[PDB]
């Protein structure tokens, strides 16, 4: 029957805000979830949401007849630069369904097979960097994974070479992206001011940097292909018959550059992190790579054969889903879990890391890294594993990401032995998305030739 919704302690007008005075808000929220359970309300001056953590409640929230995708305050802040592209558009916005239809063919297996060779180009450039390090040297993992994933989406999506591996510091686009994402995150924990005038002005500067690349890409395709850029330029929605106007296209370039690389990078960092911490898992994933990748460079089918590598990727997404949250709103008045009445417009947040720790679904060893959980995935209940969102608003890039990751991890495992030389202590940085900050390793080459 009509239950009272749990809520953390409120502090007069501050509401629940003093509890999220942190650079790690998602990890803080996980703490409040362990304390209060599957659902809690959370209020901040002028705004309210409900955090869900259980499969039973998230199953219901994922019913698209009752709840649609919502733009959390965080995505509202990012919509300041990504506009009405795929990721920051409302489902009822014209350009959502339209860009969806227009851009979907770029993620068909047909197109996926055509991306493979460009993926290998960047993968090799990674392996070669590591082959060429001197003995006194180590690898900065999130940093190099970011070089790979940015370059990969640049080449596959846009035929643009970011040449991230010819730069010892991050590409200029990355530095702006990261400072902007951080700022959208800082903006959330501010109750109300001319104290934030510089943050607003760096925020506009960070946007212009990003946009400067867009024009560069736009002008490169111009001044001279069947890819994402192509369909953005030529494609027409098989419904309305209309193409995307110039303004939307620029929003899509930006959308894809960011979303098209950052969460994949975090996944590869975490996966490698868990491998070097779980040496019996590493050995087994390294056995699979040596056996399957019998060629100097990997083929498309061989990547498909790397089954245990895929299990490792999925298990790493279970523990640390790199886009750790997605928001929903009630299309109409409704009752949630048969106990929580909700009003048209009310917001729900899906705390994916808590979902992935639901013991009633996963058992009592949720913190353990066990790729074998995914041995036969059809066994896993529906809506229990959701690192790619839900329904028609799920990740469009899912298979792209996993193909990229599996290929790259497979080659890593084939070509090197990794050492956790600083006995790295997990430290998860939040820029809305998640990554293990400061993760470093040593890779000793197995001295196996590339093709
Ligand atoms: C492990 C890697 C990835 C993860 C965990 C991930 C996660 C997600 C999540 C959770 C959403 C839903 C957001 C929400 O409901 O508010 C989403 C949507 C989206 N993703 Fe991914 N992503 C990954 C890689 C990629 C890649 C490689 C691309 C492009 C090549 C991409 C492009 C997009 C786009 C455009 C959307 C918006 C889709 C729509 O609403 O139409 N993502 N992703």
């Amino acid at each position: 029957t009509i239950k009272e919704m749990p809520q953390p302690k409120t502090f007069g007008e501050l509401k629940n805000l003093p509890l999220l005075n942190t650079d790690k808000p998602v990890q803080a929220l996980m703490k409040i979830a362990d304390e209060l359970g599957e659902i809690f309300k959370f209020e901040a001056p002028g705004r309210v949401t409900r955090y869900l953590s259980s499969q039973r409640l998230i199953k219901e929230a994922c019913d698209e007849s009752r709840f649609d995708k919502n733009l959390s305050q965080a995505l509202k802040f990012v919509r300041d630069f990504a506009g009405d592209g795929l990721f920051t558009s409302w489902t009822h916005e014209k350009n959502w369904k339209k860009a969806h239809n227009i851009l979907l063919p770029s993620f068909s297996q047909q197109a996926m097979k055509g991306y493979h060779a460009m993926m290998v180009d960047i993968a090799v450039q990674l392996v070669q960097k590591w082959e060429r390090l001197n003995a006194d040297e180590h690898i900065e993992v999130p940093e190099d994974m970011t070089r790979l994933t940015l370059d990969t989406i640049g080449l596959c999506g846009f035929n643009y070479r970011f040449n991230s591996f010819y730069r010892d510091q991050p590409h200029p686009f990355i530095t702006s992206m990261v400072r902007a994402l951080d700022e959208a995150m800082n903006k959330l924990q501010r109750a109300n001011d001319p104290a934030y005038d510089e943050n607003k002005r760096q925020f506009q500067e960070d946007i212009k940097v990003m946009n400067d690349l867009v024009d560069k890409i736009i002008a490169d395709r111009k001044a001279s292909s069947d890819d994402l850029l192509t369909h953005m330029l030529n494609g027409k929605d098989p419904e309305t018959g209309e193409p995307l106007d110039d303004e939307n296209i620029r929003y899509q370039i930006i959308t894809f550059l960011i979303k098209g690389h950052e969460t994949t990078s975090g996944l590869l960092s975490f996966a490698l992190y868990f491998l070097v911490k779980n040496p019996h898992v590493l050995q087994k994933a390294a056995e699979e790579a040596a056996r399957v990748l019998v060629d100097p460079v990997p083929s498309y089918k061989q990547v498909k054969q790397l089954k245990y590598v895929g299990m490792v990727l999925n298990e790493a997404l279970r523990l640390w889903p790199t886009a750790p949250a997605f928001s929903l709103y009630a299309k109409e008045d409704t009752v949630l879990g048969g106990e929580y009445p909700l009003e048209k417009g009310d917001e729900l947040m899906v705390l994916i890391p808590q979902l992935h720790r639901d013991k009633t679904i996963w058992g009592d060893d949720v913190e353990e890294f066990r790729p074998e959980r995914f041995e036969n995935p059809s066994a896993i209940p529906q809506h229990a594993f959701k690192p790619f969102g839900n329904g028609q608003r799920a990740c469009i890039g899912q298979q792209f990401a996993l193909h990229e990751a599996t290929l790259v991890l497979g080659m890593m495992l084939k070509h090197f032995d990794f050492e956790d030389h600083t006995n790295y202590e997990l430290d998860i940085k939040e820029t809305l998305t998640l990554k293990p900050e400061g993760f470093v390793v040593k890779a000793k080459s197995k001295k196996i030739p590339l093709g």
